[PDB]
């Protein structure tokens, strides 16, 4: 995988990816502004990156986020488009680094880097299997 | 409120919190182990400093989260119980900064900084509808 090679990825906003939707548990979030959540910022974000190096991994590899560092600077009603741009700004072996920023046609609405590490399935599911309750 | 001021909460993490859960629609993170999604935590941290947050906000006015700088280093499977604290850092004026913390009885998962803007809500409401189509 090439550093500084970039991916983007663009999603309607639907009404479902609102605050209250991330927690409908919260009683406390539940009287929210209907705008697009950070949690699912993060989650589209994420999949930019995910999606960028899916044809990189060997089969029973996967990768897990280990960082996010990112501003959420506008709010986003549901019905625009945000487009979330991925561009890989460093890879370690097994540690990958993306630089994401992401608008919405109207504002920019976020920047940073989001990272993640490129791991062995199946071992990895033993290891969390070893903490299930 | 006080610099210093640190609140807890919990949360037994039920099987809908998972990545594949994030986004039901990505066909990419349909078959992810099943682990707290980032987004989630992100989340629940959030819902930490909403919650300290409450008792000092006038009627008719919130807080947006406008930045998240955290890491997740380890992962954790429904039905551990995720504690998530979050210590205030400081206050200028409008913006609040908060130290975020969290670990699953286990591990410590995630930690960072996070930062919210208090808004009053009917005009921040009344903005975003004149973006929305
Ligand atoms: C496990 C872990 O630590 N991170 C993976 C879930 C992150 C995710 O996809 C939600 F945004």
């Amino acid at each position: 995988m090439r550093v500084g090679e970039r991916f983007t990825h663009d999603f309607v906003v639907p009404p479902h990816k609102t605050v209250r939707h991330l927690y409908p548990e919260s009683p406390e979030f539940a009287e929210f502004p209907e705008v697009f959540a950070t949690g699912f910022m993060v989650g589209l974000m994420e999949w930019a990156c995910v999606r960028a190096m899916a044809p990189y991994l060997e089969p029973g590899e996967g990768s897990l986020g280990t960082a996010i560092c990112v501003t959420h600077t506008a709010a986003t009603p549901p019905g625009l488009t945000v487009t979330v741009t991925a561009e890989l700004r460093s890879v370690e072996g097994r540690r990958l680094s993306w630089r994401v920023s992401a608008h919405d046609g109207v504002d920019e609405i976020g920047s940073g880097t989001h990272e993640r590490a490129v791991i062995h399935l199946e071992k990895f599911n033993a290891k969390v299997r070893q903490k299930t309750p």
